[PDB]
């Protein structure tokens, strides 16, 4: 199925509550929501207070991409806050995906797994494949840091490589998605986009969203 | 002077932008910004793109407390988003605190220290002192982490110690700030007073920022 989450990254922060309710109404699937804490990234976003207030707002589907280095920490207290769909960094995550995809899980949230652009894509098989696994993958389509860079059509290899061994887990492209190259991803098996300016910097933003749909869907 | 900063991490995060105009009306001196990344203090906030949204929105002055690790790390950025007060802890700044300093000094933000509360205070006296040194000492009232602590009395000899040393420095108290205590620090020296759920969770926010006025001038 096709999924278009907007990166509330490259929206009006000051006007979360706003910006949510209106990315529904112009057609959001999920609201994409990074969590960066300085250390795994050099860049500190947004952490679980922010998404608990902003549960208080909008029912939508809050996809929660945590870029942290002890995820197993924010379990606890993003469950609570209300975050839809958890997940974590394959990186920091080694070792422990089979207890934390767990936890994850048996706290109502949706476990999903992400990789850098220099991580073979076969690391995550084994965590597709448990008896508890993901159930979505995020590929990095840039270098994790902050929103505006350069597509890497590269990563694409990724998505094919998954799409192929599993066709019906939901994929993840986080980086530079937009109207000039969701299509490259559509093809490769991209079903879950994640935008940033290319929708809060748009004059149709919800034309946009509607775009990026149809790509997907024309697949 | 006295300065009531109301603390922004008490407020609907999902309308900052309505909460932080809301507070000025009500009598906002300064708006305190909490910026943790979970590795200083078990828990992560709000980072430098909060703070950037927040500046298109009001010019009120930002008073961020950086509870970082890498504090240096985030003047650059800081700067940019528009905080008006840059305020560095004495334990992680171990060092460097004389071009720490310096470099946000020469960012258009004013430098201020903290120290949790088990730090002697005189380790601030040479920071206090320097050629270009803080321009306000944070004090700890609780152990940094969330809001909703027990204010600890006792750290007002710290108040007291450097209202003595230094007459005209603003001294910040940062915890458990509000009507039931507000006079113990006003007496001991504090006239930087940060309040979060006594302002956020009151049934008049407006009438306690006057009364926290008050106490420092009655003082
Ligand atoms: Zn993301
Ligand atoms: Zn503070």
């Amino acid at each position: 199925a096709a999924k278009i989450a907007p990166s509330m990254l490259s929206s009006d922060f000051a006007n979360l509550a706003a910006e949510a309710d209106r990315m529904v109404r112009l057609g959001a699937d999920w609201l994409h929501m990074d969590i960066m804490d300085g250390h795994f990234v050099p860049n500190l976003t947004i952490g679980a207070p922010v998404i608990q207030s902003l549960r208080k707002h909008t029912k939508a589907y809050l996809d929660c991409h945590l870029m942290v280095t002890n995820p197993s920490d924010y379990v606890e207290p993003l469950a609570k806050a209300g975050a839809s769909g958890f997940t974590f960094h394959i990186e920091v995550s080694r070792d422990n995906w089979q207890e934390l995809i767990q936890s994850i899980k048996a706290k109502g949230m949706r476990p999903g797994v992400s990789l850098r652009p220099g991580t073979p894509v076969e690391e995550v098989f084994p965590l597709v494949e448990a008896e508890n696994p993901v159930e979505l993958v995020l590929v990095m389509t840039v270098e994790p840091g902050f929103g505006g860079q350069k597509f890497m059509p590269e990563m694409m290899e990724k998505v094919r490589a998954l799409r192929k061994k599993y066709p019906s887990l939901d994929i993840e492209v986080d980086g530079g998605l937009g109207p000039s190259t969701i299509d490259v991803a559509a093809s490769a098996g991209a079903n879950c986009i994640v935008a940033g300016s290319s929708i809060f910097g748009a004059a149709e933003p919800g034309e946009v969203i509607s775009a990026l749909r149809k790509s997907v869907e024309g697949s």
